[PDB]
């Protein structure tokens, strides 16, 4: 079963990227399966709502009283060794905030990391019936 461990926020990076100090470490997290439009992005730079998908991301991680990382069943971290997990702030995970708000796609997920997938699935559904940012 999945659980969720402390961390405390350094810096919130990008729409899906946050750096957190966890187990005494600075470290850079990756947010399990989801894509944001990216503003750091390698061959784009900024899309139409990555400036808004990183300022939800920032707000979010940096009004919070305690940051839970929780990490899935399969490896940690990605080849850019960020560590790949579900964020909570206060209790509320911010890969479904994002999805939901439809600042965020599900991404494609590979096995054994997806066990979250069909609960994200969920809220990108209705974030595309509301017709929110993304799928306005």
């Amino acid at each position: 079963k999945l659980h969720k461990e402390p961390a405390t926020l350094i810096k919130a990076i990008d729409g899906d990227t946050v750096k957190l100090m966890y187990k005494g470490q600075p470290m850079t997290f990756r947010l399990l399966l989801v894509d944001t439009p990216e503003t750091k992005h390698p061959k784009k730079g900024v899309e139409k709502y990555g400036p808004e998908a990183s300022a939800f991301t920032k707000k979010m991680v940096e009004n919070a009283k305690k940051i839970e990382v929780e990490f899935d069943k399969g490896q940690r971290t990605d080849k850019y060794g960020r560590g790949l997990a579900y964020i909570y702030a206060d209790g509320k995970m911010v890969n479904e905030a994002l999805v939901r708000q439809g600042l965020a796609k599900v991404a494609a997920a590979a096995a054994p990391n997806n066990t979250h997938e069909q609960h994200l699935r969920k809220s990108e559904a209705q974030a595309k019936k509301e017709k929110l940012n993304i799928w306005s």
